[PDB]
């Protein structure tokens, strides 16, 4: 199958890493960063 689900990609808002589907969130950046 092929499912397309995204929580928060690069450039999104998030308070923690868990909040970001990519797990690239930072307390300073507050946004998913590569």
């Amino acid at each position: 199958s092929q499912e397309q689900r995204q929580c928060k990609k690069i450039g999104e808002h998030c308070y923690v890493a868990d909040e970001c589907c990519s797990k690239r969130c930072l307390f300073y950046a507050a946004k998913c960063v590569s």
